[PDB]
């Protein structure tokens, strides 16, 4: 009877097509209808108080192919129901929701690094695109803060990234913004008390367990309290003024541990283990 942490999809051995929610007051897990197919590396977002499933990678009998598919499901009546896809098919995506609206932000298809970014309408169900960005990102996070989008980290490619670009909608153009002391790309990306919060992902060497902060009073980036595990394409979010992280892959094992960091203790602690580990899940709360 409460708002509650969705992730959908995600991978482990072959791409998933769970969707399972966490009651943080009670630390239970719910079993909710699967996706329609099955996706990893799909980002997830909340408008209107329906749940959003963005773009992933397919996995099917005619192959594993990269997804253009928006999938809307809502919690009154555990259904998933198809939407308009993207114009095109984006893995490893990162998407942001403005004024109602759904921000979906770089990407890859095939090996194209998309730097475009479109907007879907939910009243009209449809897609315009709008300004690309300044970089080619994929595995590249995504925070609104103040009606400001932030396009943070990833990979152009050639490159992992620590540049952040934001979006001013109001001038449909993109800015950058202070680059992250670290490289991340497949970073959980997060808003938190006008802060952006970048959370593990990959530097090109090894899996990260580092958090670093961009306080927009500053728009300089600090660092905070490190997570316990290294991950690697973890889905976050913010519950209660607190952040949450789910899975991911730390370069070895595919995560089941959920962590959960007070701002005010600036401290992390696991707080519960999903049903089974996966990596490249979708996460959002309603
Ligand atoms: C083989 O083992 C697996 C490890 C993970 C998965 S996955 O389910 O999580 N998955 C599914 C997908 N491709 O769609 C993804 C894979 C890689 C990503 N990165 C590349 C990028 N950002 O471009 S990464 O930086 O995080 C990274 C780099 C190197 C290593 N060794 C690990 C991670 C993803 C980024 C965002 C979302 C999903 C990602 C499946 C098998």
């Amino acid at each position: 009877v409460g708002r509650l942490i969705y992730t959908a999809g995600g991978y482990f051995r072959q791409s998933l097509s769970y969707l399972e929610a966490y009651n943080p007051s009670d630390g239970t897990w719910l079993r909710l209808a699967d996706l329609q197919v099955p996706r990893s590396g799909l980002a997830g977002c909340v408008v209107g108080g329906l749940l959003y499933a963005v773009g992933g990678r397919n996995n099917s009998p005619d192959g594993n192919t990269d997804s253009s598919a928006l999938d809307c499901y809502n919690p009154m009546t555990n259904q998933w129901s198809p939407c308009a896809p993207m114009s095109v098919p984006r893995n490893r995506i990162g998407v942001g929701v403005i004024d109602g609206h759904i921000y979906a932000v770089g990407g890859s298809h095939g090996c194209i690094h998309h730097n475009s970014v479109e907007r879907y309408e939910p009243e009209r169900d449809e897609w315009h695109l709008v300004a690309p960005m300044l970089t080619r990102r994929i595995g590249v996070g995504v925070a609104v803060l103040n009606r400001l989008l932030y396009a943070v980290g990833g990979f152009d490619g050639t490159n992992r990234l620590n540049s952040a670009e934001c979006y001013y909608p109001e001038r449909n153009e993109w800015r950058m913004i202070t680059a992250m002391n670290t490289i991340r790309s497949g970073a959980g990306v997060c808003v938190l008390h006008n802060c952006i919060y970048a959370a593990g992902g990959y530097d090109g060497q090894d899996q990260l367990n580092s958090v670093e902060r961009y306080d927009v009073e500053t728009e300089t980036w600090t660092f905070v309290a490190p997570m316990k595990h290294r991950r690697s394409a973890l889905g976050i979010t913010v519950h209660q003024g607190r952040i949450y992280v789910l899975g991911g892959y730390d370069g070895h094992t595919f995560l089941d541990s959920v962590e959960c960091y007070d701002p005010d203790t600036d401290t992390w602690s696991e707080v519960t283990r999903m049903t089974s580990g996966r990596s490249g899940v979708g996460v959002a709360v309603t």
